Protein backbone atom coordinates (compact mmCIF):
# COMPACT_ATOMS: atom_id res chain seq x y z
CA UNK A 1 0.00 0.00 0.00
CA UNK A 2 2.00 3.01 -1.34
CA UNK A 3 0.66 6.61 -1.29
CA UNK A 4 0.64 8.51 -4.63
CA UNK A 5 2.02 12.04 -5.26
CA UNK A 6 2.20 13.85 -8.63
CA UNK A 7 5.17 16.17 -9.22
CA UNK A 8 5.26 18.48 -12.28
CA UNK A 9 8.72 19.06 -13.71
CA UNK A 10 10.12 15.99 -12.00
CA UNK A 11 12.91 15.07 -14.45
CA UNK A 12 15.44 17.68 -13.27
CA UNK A 13 16.41 20.10 -10.49
CA UNK A 14 14.28 20.50 -7.39
CA UNK A 15 11.53 18.29 -8.84
CA UNK A 16 13.98 15.45 -9.33
CA UNK A 17 15.40 15.56 -5.77
CA UNK A 18 11.86 15.96 -4.41
CA UNK A 19 10.82 12.73 -6.18
CA UNK A 20 13.94 10.99 -4.79
CA UNK A 21 13.14 12.22 -1.24
CA UNK A 22 9.45 11.22 -1.39
CA UNK A 23 10.31 7.75 -2.81
CA UNK A 24 12.77 7.24 0.13
CA UNK A 25 9.87 8.06 2.49
CA UNK A 26 7.98 5.23 0.68
CA UNK A 27 5.76 7.22 -1.75
CA UNK A 28 4.85 6.40 -5.30
CA UNK A 29 5.75 9.50 -7.37
CA UNK A 30 4.05 10.26 -10.66
CA UNK A 31 6.81 12.10 -12.55
CA UNK A 32 4.69 14.33 -14.78
CA UNK A 33 7.34 15.47 -17.31
CA UNK A 34 7.65 17.25 -20.72
CA UNK A 35 10.56 15.10 -21.89
CA UNK A 36 10.04 11.35 -21.52
CA UNK A 37 13.64 10.46 -22.53
CA UNK A 38 15.21 12.77 -19.88
CA UNK A 39 12.66 11.52 -17.32
CA UNK A 40 13.71 7.85 -17.93
CA UNK A 41 17.48 8.61 -17.75
CA UNK A 42 17.07 10.79 -14.61
CA UNK A 43 14.97 8.20 -12.75
CA UNK A 44 17.54 5.43 -13.41
CA UNK A 45 20.54 7.73 -12.66
CA UNK A 46 19.15 8.47 -9.16
CA UNK A 47 18.72 4.73 -8.51
CA UNK A 48 15.02 4.97 -7.62
CA UNK A 49 13.19 1.59 -7.52
CA UNK A 50 10.51 0.97 -10.28
CA UNK A 51 7.72 0.53 -7.66
CA UNK A 52 8.39 4.05 -6.35
CA UNK A 53 7.59 5.86 -9.65
CA UNK A 54 5.64 6.18 -12.89
CA UNK A 55 6.51 8.56 -15.71
CA UNK A 56 3.59 10.19 -17.48
CA UNK A 57 4.00 12.73 -20.27
CA UNK A 58 2.83 16.22 -19.36
CA UNK A 59 3.23 19.41 -21.35
CA UNK A 60 1.82 22.35 -19.27
CA UNK A 61 2.01 24.56 -22.36
CA UNK A 62 -0.81 22.58 -23.96
CA UNK A 63 -4.23 22.38 -22.37
CA UNK A 64 -4.99 19.28 -24.49
CA UNK A 65 -1.88 17.70 -22.89
CA UNK A 66 -3.09 18.75 -19.35
CA UNK A 67 -6.49 17.09 -20.04
CA UNK A 68 -4.74 14.02 -21.53
CA UNK A 69 -2.31 13.74 -18.58
CA UNK A 70 -5.32 13.69 -16.29
CA UNK A 71 -7.13 10.89 -18.16
CA UNK A 72 -3.85 8.88 -17.93
CA UNK A 73 -3.41 9.35 -14.22
CA UNK A 74 -7.03 8.21 -13.72
CA UNK A 75 -6.42 5.00 -15.72
CA UNK A 76 -3.81 3.97 -13.11
CA UNK A 77 -6.65 3.65 -10.53
CA UNK A 78 -4.35 4.99 -7.78
CA UNK A 79 -5.94 7.14 -5.08
CA UNK A 80 -4.29 10.57 -5.15
CA UNK A 81 -2.76 11.89 -1.94
CA UNK A 82 -0.82 14.91 -3.21
CA UNK A 83 0.08 17.21 -6.07
CA UNK A 84 3.17 19.42 -6.40
CA UNK A 85 3.18 22.27 -8.92
CA UNK A 86 6.94 22.61 -9.32
CA UNK A 87 7.46 23.01 -13.12
CA UNK A 88 8.57 26.47 -14.16
CA UNK A 89 9.94 27.81 -17.47
CA UNK A 90 11.82 31.00 -18.02
CA UNK A 91 13.12 32.44 -21.33
CA UNK A 92 15.42 35.35 -20.32
CA UNK A 93 16.70 35.98 -23.87
CA UNK A 94 13.34 36.53 -25.68
CA UNK A 95 12.62 40.00 -26.98
CA UNK A 96 9.32 38.89 -28.63
CA UNK A 97 6.57 36.79 -27.07
CA UNK A 98 6.03 33.17 -28.03
CA UNK A 99 2.41 31.95 -27.99
CA UNK A 100 1.52 28.47 -26.82
CA UNK A 101 -0.49 25.98 -28.83
CA UNK A 102 -3.58 27.42 -27.16
CA UNK A 103 -2.61 31.03 -28.10
CA UNK A 104 -1.24 32.25 -24.75
CA UNK A 105 2.16 33.95 -23.95
CA UNK A 106 4.17 30.86 -23.12
CA UNK A 107 5.58 31.77 -19.67
CA UNK A 108 2.19 32.56 -18.13
CA UNK A 109 0.59 29.75 -20.15
CA UNK A 110 2.91 27.11 -18.73
CA UNK A 111 3.68 28.26 -15.17
CA UNK A 112 0.19 29.49 -14.37
CA UNK A 113 -2.56 28.51 -16.81
CA UNK A 114 -1.52 24.89 -17.35
CA UNK A 115 -1.08 24.30 -13.55
CA UNK A 116 -4.45 26.06 -13.12
CA UNK A 117 -6.26 23.57 -15.38
CA UNK A 118 -4.28 20.67 -13.84
CA UNK A 119 -5.23 21.68 -10.27
CA UNK A 120 -8.90 22.20 -11.15
CA UNK A 121 -9.31 18.80 -12.82
CA UNK A 122 -7.34 16.97 -10.13
CA UNK A 123 -9.46 18.55 -7.31
CA UNK A 124 -12.16 16.03 -8.27
CA UNK A 125 -9.54 13.27 -7.88
CA UNK A 126 -8.23 14.78 -4.64
CA UNK A 127 -11.66 15.24 -3.01
CA UNK A 128 -12.83 11.71 -4.02
CA UNK A 129 -9.64 10.05 -2.60
CA UNK A 130 -10.01 8.21 0.79
CA UNK A 131 -6.47 9.22 1.90
CA UNK A 132 -6.77 11.31 5.08
CA UNK A 133 -3.68 13.61 4.80
CA UNK A 134 -4.17 15.17 1.34
CA UNK A 135 -2.00 18.15 0.30
CA UNK A 136 -1.67 20.40 -2.76
CA UNK A 137 1.68 22.23 -2.72
CA UNK A 138 2.65 25.06 -5.11
CA UNK A 139 6.22 26.37 -5.55
CA UNK A 140 5.96 30.14 -5.21
CA UNK A 141 7.88 33.36 -4.53
CA UNK A 142 10.21 34.25 -1.60
CA UNK A 143 7.41 35.70 0.58
CA UNK A 144 3.65 36.21 0.50
CA UNK A 145 4.53 39.97 1.02
CA UNK A 146 8.89 43.61 -9.99
CA UNK A 147 5.62 41.67 -10.64
CA UNK A 148 2.54 43.73 -11.38
CA UNK A 149 -0.72 42.27 -12.66
CA UNK A 150 -2.34 45.77 -13.03
CA UNK A 151 -6.13 45.38 -13.25
CA UNK A 152 -5.63 42.15 -15.25
CA UNK A 153 -6.43 44.05 -18.50
CA UNK A 154 -4.65 41.43 -20.64
CA UNK A 155 -6.63 38.53 -19.15
CA UNK A 156 -9.87 40.60 -19.32
CA UNK A 157 -9.39 41.03 -23.09
CA UNK A 158 -8.71 37.28 -23.67
CA UNK A 159 -4.88 37.09 -23.46
CA UNK A 160 -4.17 36.42 -27.17
CA UNK A 161 -1.76 37.97 -29.57
CA UNK A 162 -1.01 40.88 -29.55
CA UNK A 163 -1.56 40.70 -25.76
CA UNK A 164 1.51 39.17 -24.15
CA UNK A 165 1.34 40.43 -20.50
CA UNK A 166 -1.28 39.99 -17.78
CA UNK A 167 -1.58 43.82 -17.41
CA UNK A 168 -1.88 44.32 -21.17
CA UNK A 169 1.45 46.18 -21.47
CA UNK A 170 4.45 45.42 -23.78
CA UNK A 171 6.14 42.00 -23.42
CA UNK A 172 9.08 41.59 -20.97
CA UNK A 173 10.14 38.01 -20.43
CA UNK A 174 11.75 38.40 -17.01
CA UNK A 175 8.69 40.26 -15.76
CA UNK A 176 6.47 37.60 -17.40
CA UNK A 177 8.20 34.99 -15.28
CA UNK A 178 7.69 37.00 -12.06
CA UNK A 179 4.09 37.72 -13.00
CA UNK A 180 3.60 33.97 -13.50
CA UNK A 181 5.03 33.19 -10.05
CA UNK A 182 2.74 35.81 -8.47
CA UNK A 183 -0.17 33.93 -10.20
CA UNK A 184 0.99 30.71 -8.51
CA UNK A 185 0.83 32.43 -5.05
CA UNK A 186 -2.51 34.06 -5.77
CA UNK A 187 -3.82 30.67 -6.88
CA UNK A 188 -2.63 28.87 -3.74
CA UNK A 189 -4.31 31.56 -1.62
CA UNK A 190 -7.46 31.26 -3.55
CA UNK A 191 -7.50 27.41 -3.33
CA UNK A 192 -7.47 27.67 0.43
CA UNK A 193 -10.28 30.18 0.44
CA UNK A 194 -12.54 28.39 -2.10
CA UNK A 195 -11.99 24.72 -1.32
CA UNK A 196 -10.37 23.97 2.02
CA UNK A 197 -13.71 23.78 3.94
CA UNK A 198 -15.65 21.77 1.35
CA UNK A 199 -12.82 19.21 0.85
CA UNK A 200 -10.47 19.22 3.87
CA UNK A 201 -7.48 19.26 1.48
CA UNK A 202 -4.43 21.21 2.65
CA UNK A 203 -3.62 23.94 0.12
CA UNK A 204 -0.21 25.54 0.81
CA UNK A 205 2.91 26.88 -0.95
CA UNK A 206 6.66 27.08 -0.39
CA UNK A 207 9.95 28.62 -1.36
CA UNK A 208 12.77 26.12 -0.76
CA UNK A 209 15.56 28.75 -1.10
CA UNK A 210 17.71 30.43 -3.76
CA UNK A 211 19.09 27.68 -6.04
CA UNK A 212 21.78 27.50 -8.82
CA UNK A 213 19.95 28.29 -12.17
CA UNK A 214 21.32 30.35 -15.20
CA UNK A 215 22.80 29.80 -1.73
CA UNK A 216 21.10 26.33 -1.50
CA UNK A 217 21.53 23.00 -3.36
CA UNK A 218 18.91 21.14 -5.48
CA UNK A 219 19.15 18.15 -3.09
CA UNK A 220 18.19 20.20 -0.01
CA UNK A 221 15.49 22.24 -1.81
CA UNK A 222 14.02 18.90 -2.93
CA UNK A 223 14.13 17.54 0.62
CA UNK A 224 12.23 20.69 1.69
CA UNK A 225 9.50 20.04 -0.92
CA UNK A 226 9.22 16.50 0.52
CA UNK A 227 8.89 17.87 4.03
CA UNK A 228 6.04 20.24 3.00
CA UNK A 229 4.15 17.36 1.27
CA UNK A 230 4.65 14.56 3.78
CA UNK A 231 5.70 15.56 7.35
CA UNK A 232 3.19 16.30 10.22
CA UNK A 233 4.93 19.64 11.06
CA UNK A 234 3.84 21.14 7.70
CA UNK A 235 0.17 20.00 7.80
CA UNK A 236 -1.68 23.33 7.61
CA UNK A 237 -3.78 24.79 4.75
CA UNK A 238 -3.65 28.52 3.77
CA UNK A 239 0.09 29.23 4.46
CA UNK A 240 3.45 29.86 2.70
CA UNK A 241 6.59 28.08 4.00
CA UNK A 242 9.81 30.00 3.28
CA UNK A 243 13.54 29.37 3.68
CA UNK A 244 14.55 32.80 2.23
CA UNK A 245 13.73 26.01 10.00
CA UNK A 246 11.08 27.83 7.88
CA UNK A 247 9.41 31.25 8.22
CA UNK A 248 5.63 30.73 7.88
CA UNK A 249 3.03 33.31 6.68
CA UNK A 250 -0.60 33.36 5.69
CA UNK A 251 -1.13 33.21 1.94
CA UNK A 252 -3.85 35.83 2.43
CA UNK A 253 -1.35 38.05 4.34
CA UNK A 254 -1.69 40.89 1.84
CA UNK A 255 -5.28 42.06 2.20
CA UNK A 256 -5.35 44.52 -0.69
CA UNK A 257 -4.73 41.61 -3.21
CA UNK A 258 -8.10 40.06 -2.31
CA UNK A 259 -10.14 41.32 -5.25
CA UNK A 260 -7.26 40.61 -7.67
CA UNK A 261 -6.88 37.07 -6.45
CA UNK A 262 -10.58 36.44 -7.13
CA UNK A 263 -10.64 38.10 -10.48
CA UNK A 264 -7.47 36.22 -11.52
CA UNK A 265 -9.17 32.96 -10.63
CA UNK A 266 -12.37 33.79 -12.63
CA UNK A 267 -10.44 34.97 -15.70
CA UNK A 268 -8.18 31.86 -15.54
CA UNK A 269 -11.24 29.55 -15.65
CA UNK A 270 -12.36 31.38 -18.78
CA UNK A 271 -8.89 31.14 -20.38
CA UNK A 272 -8.65 27.36 -19.82
CA UNK A 273 -12.25 26.50 -20.87
CA UNK A 274 -13.85 25.98 -17.39
CA UNK A 275 -16.38 28.88 -17.90
N1 LIG B 1 16.32 30.58 -8.57
C1 LIG B 1 15.52 31.36 -7.84
O1 LIG B 1 15.98 32.22 -7.12
C2 LIG B 1 14.02 31.18 -7.90
C3 LIG B 1 13.16 32.28 -7.95
C4 LIG B 1 11.78 32.07 -7.99
C5 LIG B 1 11.29 30.76 -7.99
N2 LIG B 1 12.13 29.69 -7.94
C6 LIG B 1 11.54 28.32 -7.94
O2 LIG B 1 12.47 27.23 -7.82
C7 LIG B 1 12.01 26.08 -8.57
C8 LIG B 1 13.14 25.34 -9.29
O3 LIG B 1 12.59 24.24 -10.04
P1 LIG B 1 13.49 23.17 -10.87
O4 LIG B 1 14.87 23.16 -10.27
O5 LIG B 1 12.72 21.86 -11.00
O6 LIG B 1 13.59 23.80 -12.36
P2 LIG B 1 14.77 23.45 -13.43
O7 LIG B 1 15.27 22.05 -13.17
O8 LIG B 1 15.77 24.59 -13.42
O9 LIG B 1 14.05 23.45 -14.90
C9 LIG B 1 12.65 23.68 -15.16
C10 LIG B 1 11.76 22.47 -14.86
O10 LIG B 1 10.49 22.63 -15.51
C11 LIG B 1 10.16 21.46 -16.29
N3 LIG B 1 9.34 21.91 -17.46
C12 LIG B 1 9.72 22.91 -18.28
N4 LIG B 1 8.77 23.14 -19.23
C13 LIG B 1 7.74 22.28 -19.02
C14 LIG B 1 6.44 22.02 -19.69
N5 LIG B 1 6.13 22.78 -20.78
N6 LIG B 1 5.64 21.03 -19.16
C15 LIG B 1 6.01 20.30 -18.09
N7 LIG B 1 7.19 20.49 -17.46
C16 LIG B 1 8.10 21.46 -17.84
C17 LIG B 1 11.48 20.73 -16.56
O11 LIG B 1 11.42 19.28 -16.68
P3 LIG B 1 10.70 18.48 -17.90
O12 LIG B 1 10.85 19.43 -19.08
O13 LIG B 1 11.44 17.19 -18.16
O14 LIG B 1 9.29 18.25 -17.36
C18 LIG B 1 12.30 21.12 -15.34
O15 LIG B 1 12.15 20.16 -14.28
C19 LIG B 1 10.98 26.59 -9.57
O16 LIG B 1 9.76 25.86 -9.44
C20 LIG B 1 10.79 28.07 -9.25
O17 LIG B 1 9.40 28.37 -9.14
C21 LIG B 1 13.47 29.88 -7.89
CL1 LIG C 1 0.91 10.80 -23.11
CL1 LIG D 1 0.10 14.23 -23.12
CL1 LIG E 1 -10.98 22.57 9.09
CL1 LIG F 1 -11.18 21.27 -19.70
ZN1 LIG G 1 2.85 12.25 -24.49
ZN1 LIG H 1 -1.23 28.54 -10.84
ZN1 LIG I 1 -15.73 23.25 9.60
ZN1 LIG J 1 -8.27 23.46 8.23
ZN1 LIG K 1 -11.08 36.52 2.50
Amino acid sequence: PRPTVIITGASSGVGLYATKALANRGWHVIMACRNLEKAEQAAKNLQIPPEAYTILHLDLSSLASVRGFVESFRALNRPLRALVCNAAVYYPLLKEPIYSVDGYEITVATNHLGHFLLINLLLEDLKNSPESDKRLVILGTVTANPPDLGNLEGFEKGFKKPIAMINGKPFKSGKAFKDSKLCNMLTARELHRRFHESTGIVFNSLYPGCVADTYVSQELAGERVAMVVADPEFRQSGVHWSWGKAFVQELSAEASDEQKARRLWELSEKLVGLA
